[PDB]
């Protein structure tokens, strides 16, 4: 797609630190774009939406390239249209915005300059930021994650993407997404599907796959760490159920790993650690700090700050690992005693290292699920089955909870805040502010 200007793009600024070993840290200047699904798509050179409701124009979209062609992304107002605003080292989410029409939730990511993203090699480095999920009930996540997306949004190996970064292009992540309306320079016309329960979404024919690192999945009752590996490391389109993930009846698809090795403290059986009020460990009615390290070996390491106090991620007793540390061990531990072997079918944390090692761009995103109700994260999962099974509870959550109808009526004005982001060398982010 091109990029039309029938409404001005104006990026929220947001600052974040970039910290040395040497014991300082460095203040720098990015900002936050909105990803190219949220946007309006219309014809290039009238204001007839190449996309409407959750249906593409069958005139101006007959195919995928013709669409691409005949199409542009438009500017965003990022906070009346979609609940986005920044300051500082602060941006906030919120979860229902009505303008002329509703929105619901937003993806947002890092940009190092008005037309390109910031990218961070995580390997050796650990990721700080603070984070208030107090306005966050069962069934909503407010997301901060990484994924090997390319810095330009995949303008220089598709010529028919002209938008870029800018406007948000080039998405990808370990779900090999196909409700995407835009994959390598085209469109997603071709085997769409309009969704049945989202007003605004549908399914195409085609995907976009990538590593994915969630270092924060969570909402005030649950919270997920969990790395996804892919056979092919970085951005890469994928043929209709081939892609798998949410968007495919097989979830389990040829490139990537859905499911991830993840840690939840609460479905590893620490119910007492992060949840509302000064009955848990981490009190999620207040900000808190979490830090995430990626030491060389391939494992992750985890810890958090409130109120001064610190706290390494729980420890975890499951088959024959004992330990905090998320690592090999761990991550076979948890298929042999949770079941699956998606993400050791995909490489495991070796592969997932092959990321890490590279550049991956930051994402921050709220979203409600359509597909799931948000139970993996913070209910019983299946819904059907009791704590005696292991690993199917992960949050106190009712399994009737997060019907996106339901909470977007009854918790319109959910937010998620993240602020003061700190980046560097392992040991180096809780040092000082530039
Ligand atoms: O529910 N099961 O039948 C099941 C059985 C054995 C292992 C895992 C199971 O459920 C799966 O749990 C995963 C870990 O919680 C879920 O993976 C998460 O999925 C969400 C939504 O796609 C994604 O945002 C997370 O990053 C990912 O870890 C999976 O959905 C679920 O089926
Ligand atoms: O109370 N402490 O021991 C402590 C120690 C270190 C950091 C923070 C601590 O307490 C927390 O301080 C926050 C910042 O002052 C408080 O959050 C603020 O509360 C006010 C009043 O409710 C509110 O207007 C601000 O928007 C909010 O940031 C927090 O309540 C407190 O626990
Ligand atoms: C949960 O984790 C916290 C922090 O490590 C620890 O203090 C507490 O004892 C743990 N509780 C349980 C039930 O494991
Ligand atoms: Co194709
Ligand atoms: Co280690």
């Amino acid at each position: 797609q091109s990029a039309c200007t029938l409404q001005s793009e104006t990026h929220p600024p947001l600052t974040w630190q970039k910290c040395s070993s040497g014991g300082t840290c460095t203040q720098q200047t990015g900002s936050v774009v909105i990803d190219a699904n949220w946007r309006w798509t219309h014809a290039t050179n009238s204001s007839t939406n190449c996309y409407d409701g959750n249906t593409w124009s069958s005139t101006l979209c007959p195919d995928n390239e013709t669409c691409a062609k005949n199409c542009c992304l438009d500017g965003a107002a990022y906070a009346s249209t979609y609940g986005v605003t920044t300051s500082g080292n602060s941006l906030s989410i919120g979860f229902v915005t009505q303008s002329a029409q509703k929105n619901v939730g937003a993806r947002l990511y890092l940009m190092a300059s008005d037309t390109t993203y910031q990218e961070f090699t995580l390997l050796g480095n650990e990721f700080s930021f603070d984070v208030d999920v107090s306005q966050l009930p069962c069934g909503l996540n407010g997301a901060l994650y990484f994924v090997s997306m390319d810095a330009d949004g995949g303008v220089s190996k598709y010529p028919t993407n002209t938008a870029g970064a800018k406007y948000g292009t080039g998405y990808c992540d370990s779900q090999c997404p196909r409700d995407l309306k835009f994959i390598n320079g085209q469109a997603n016309v071709e085997g769409w599907e309009p969704s049945s329960n989202n007003a605004n979404t549908g399914i195409g024919g085609h995907g976009s796959c990538c590593s994915e690192m969630d270092i924060w999945e969570a909402n005030s009752i649950s919270e997920a760490l969990t790395p996804h590996p892919c056979t092919t490391v970085g951005q890469e389109i994928c043929e209709g159920d081939g892609c798998g993930g949410t968007y495919s009846d097989n979830r389990y698809g040829g490139t990537c790993d859905p499911d991830g090795c993840d840690w939840n403290p609460y479905r590893l059986g620490n119910t007492s650690f992060y949840g509302p009020g000064s009955s848990f460990t981490l009190d999620t009615t207040k900000k808190l700090t979490v830090v995430t390290q990626f030491e060389t070996s391939g494992a992750i390491n985890r810890y958090y700050v409130q109120d001064g106090v610190t706290f390494q991620q729980p420890n975890a007793e499951l088959g024959s690992y004992s330990g905090n540390e998320l690592n090999d061990d761990y991550c076979t531990a948890e298929e042999a005693e949770f079941g699956g072997s998606s993400f050791s079918d995909k490489g495991g944390l070796t592969q997932f290292k092959k990321a890490t090692s590279g550049g991956m761009v930051l994402v921050m995103s709220l979203w409600d699920d359509y597909y799931a109700n948000m139970l993996w994260l913070d209910s019983t999962y299946p819904t059907n089955e009791t704590s005696s099974t292991p690993g199917a509870v992960r949050g106190s959550c009712s399994t009737s909870s997060g019907v996106p109808a339901q909470v977007e009526s009854q918790s319109p004005n959910a937010k998620v805040t993240f602020s003061n982001i700190k980046f560097g060398p392992i040991g180096s982010t809780g040092n000082p502010s530039g």
